């Protein structure tokens, strides 16, 4: 599976039938339709004690992994019950600035989309959590092109080291707090992973307020390769999945 003409999103349902399931992601967030729910609590992001280990090019994107053996980087509050631990953060981007985000707002597509993945500690490991309906929590942050994101630069400079599929690099002392917007106002709804196996185990929390990145930051993302080293070069662009039918589900807003 991939993002090309022959193995793209429109073909995933042949290997992964859940692809056409009842609670697929991403979705188009309709702001006039999203319901303001007063019973939603503020988000609780505790990331001061986070411990990054590495960055890798898994052939469909780049992931920064964290030590999730203890409650070091955690998410709680919001629509969530219990503590969810930070395991990884990844991005989805386009060939152009006009596309890249997975989630959309009023049909508006952003330059890229950052996902912070967390798993419910009640289930013991990441692999058990993806077998559950309340198994994961993904924080979605929209990136727009304007000014540079200081906090983003350490990631930017290491992409050269992981250009191709299978590459990884030591990535310690990275502080995720540098990627967060000023506001934690959000939208929430029940969905799934945006890549195979599209397990319908996620509680989405999409931040209203996007982060701005400079043109040159996003440019380095586009220099990544889908392919493995020693193979024809396929730029890693448009690694995003198109909006899926809402189908009954309701999107709640914390504002
Ligand atoms: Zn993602």
């Amino acid at each position: 599976w991939g993002y090309g003409k022959h193995n793209g999103p429109e073909h995933w349902h042949k290997d992964f039938p859940i692809a056409k399931g009842e609670r697929q992601s991403p979705v188009d967030i309709d702001t006039h339709t999203a319901k303001y729910d007063p019973s939603l609590k503020p988000l609780s992001v505790s990331y001061d004690q986070a411990t990054s280990l590495r960055i890798l090019n898994n052939g469909h994107a780049f992931n920064v992994e964290f030590d999730d053996s203890q409650d070091k980087a955690v998410l709680k509050g919001g629509p969530l019950d219990g503590t969810y631990r930070l395991i990884q953060f990844d991005f989805h981007w386009g060939s152009l600035d006009g596309q890249g985000s997975e989630h959309t707002v009023d049909k508006k597509k952003y330059a890229a989309e950052l996902h912070l993945v967390h798993w419910n500690t009640k289930y013991g490991d990441f692999g058990k959590a993806v077998q559950q309906p309340d198994g994961l929590a993904v924080l979605g942050i929209f990136l727009k092109v304007g000014s540079a994101k200081p906090g983003l630069q350490k990631v930017v400079d290491v992409l050269d080291s992981i250009k191709t599929k299978g590459k990884s690099a030591d990535f310690t002392n990275f502080d995720p707090r540098g990627l967060l917007p000023e506001s934690l106002d959000y939208w929430t709804y029940p969905g799934s992973l945006t890549t195979p196996p599209l397990l319908e185990c996620v509680t989405w929390i999409v931040l209203k307020e996007p982060i701005s990145v400079s043109s040159e930051q996003v440019l380095k993302f586009r220099k990544l390769n889908f392919n493995g080293e020693g193979e024809p070069e396929e730029l890693m662009v448009d690694n995003w999945r198109p909006a899926q039918p809402l189908k009954n589900r309701q999107i709640k807003a914390s504002f």
